[PDB]
């Protein structure tokens, strides 16, 4: 189960560069240099980083310093062939923002929150990402009257239609990503799930060049299978990215190492994410717990790609084994893959086994066996075949 980077495994500079803090407590872990994490996360066998705007350049920066950052942070890339696949901007760490950035009330704020996000775009194109992420954790409320929700939304698609616009405009082939969350920090967040994003860039501009970057605790702090949106996702053709970490049910965004929190809806989402070809990175998105120092950061660097090689293999053998092939027969998943009337409706309407002369009791009766098929797939996932 050693990760190589043909795995595509990538992760945020803001992830093992978590100092630790949190609403209670103070850093227990010094700043990382960037140069540092690449490093050490190629050795590890990762195939990439990401990055925020403000994680690869300080807040503020001269353009000299600017510079200067890039120019070692490429250097570390050249020295151990790690890849930018991605990159973001931080619209929520700065009081600025402290009411969103694309749907903060002050106009000011907005158009200052595009601008900061299309300098992050020229440099993500420089650096090579290929998808540009937006997590609009400060777009919300925690009272109902502070934020008319159809006139956040009418602002959030100006937003992006202008994003889209640019990209257009400078013949990038970059594509937006909106990563949903439902709360924290805002009392609720707008686009609080896959779903909602979805829908709503249905109604961009140019609806192609958006899709989703679904984070697993993100889902489930929602209460909701993760696998399922997932394939409502792929389902809509917007899978652009993947969010990988792990979340104990309904609480805070915990950002466990992948594997961690719910560990058979990780098996099954890797089991979905394989079957249905997902070819992007395979992005983690975690914070290695404050309790651990520096060598306790890496080990759950290693966890999170560890984890994932061993739901792969058990996920296939799951698949490849003839007896549960048997067993998705007797539970008719074949059946569901089949048209439910590519016949038509006026013979459907003129079919009387479908009605009429339809046995539903004999129907009913027909037992499902989804408990044994469950059960060879629990037997996979724990290798007690
Ligand atoms: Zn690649
Ligand atoms: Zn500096
Ligand atoms: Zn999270
Ligand atoms: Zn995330």
């Amino acid at each position: 189960y050693q990760p190589t980077p043909e795995d595509r495994f990538t992760f945020g500079l803001w992830t093992v560069g978590w100092e630790g803090r949190d609403p209670f407590g103070d850093a227990t872990r010094r700043a990382l240099d960037p140069v540092e994490s690449v490093r050490r996360l190629a050795e590890l066998g990762a195939h990439g980083v990401t990055f925020h705007d403000d994680d690869l350049i300080p807040f503020g920066s001269s353009d000299s310093e600017r510079e200067e950052h890039v120019k070692r942070f490429r250097q570390a890339l050249d020295d151990t062939g790690m890849k930018v696949p991605m990159a973001t901007t931080n619209l929520f760490t700065h009081p600025v923002f402290k009411d969103g950035g694309f749907t903060a009330n002050d106009r000011d704020v907005r158009r200052y929150a595009l601008r900061k996000t299309i300098r992050n775009i020229d440099l993500a194109v420089e650096l090579g990402a290929e998808t540009y992420v937006a997590w609009g954790g400060r777009e919300g409320a925690e009272s109902g009257g502070a934020k008319d929700v159809r006139d956040a939304l009418d602002r959030m698609k100006e937003a992006f239609d202008l994003l889209g616009e640019y990209v257009t405009s400078q013949g990038y082939d970059i594509r937006f990503a909106i990563e949903p969350k439902p709360n924290e920090p805002r009392g609720d967040i707008l686009l609080p799930t896959v779903g909602h994003a979805l829908a709503f860039i249905e109604r961009l501009e140019r609806p192609e060049l958006y899709g989703v970057n679904p984070e697993v605790g993100h889902e489930q702090m929602a209460g909701l299978n993760f696998p399922h949106g997932i394939a409502q996702a792929l389902w809509a053709g917007k899978l652009f990215h993947i969010d990988l970490n792990g979340q104990n049910g309904i609480k805070y965004d915990q950002d466990l190492r992948f594997g961690a929190g719910d560990l058979r809806a990780a098996f099954w989402l890797v089991d979905l994410l394989e079957s249905a070809g997902y070819s992007g990175p395979r992005h983690f998105d975690f914070k290695p717990p404050r309790t651990e120092d520096f060598d306790g950061v890496w080990a759950s660097a290693a966890g999170c790609m560890r984890n994932y090689l061993i739901l792969k293999e058990r996920a296939a053998a799951f698949r490849a084994d003839p007896e549960v092939q048997e067993a998705l027969r007797a539970s008719r998943l074949d059946e569901l893959a089949r048209p439910t009337a590519a016949d038509g409706l006026q013979a459907l309407l003129d079919d009387r086994s479908a009605f009429e002369e339809f046995d539903v009791d004999a129907a009913a009766a027909r037992g499902m066996a989804f408990e044994r098929l469950d059960q060879l797939a629990m037997d996979h996932l724990l290798g007690a075949r």
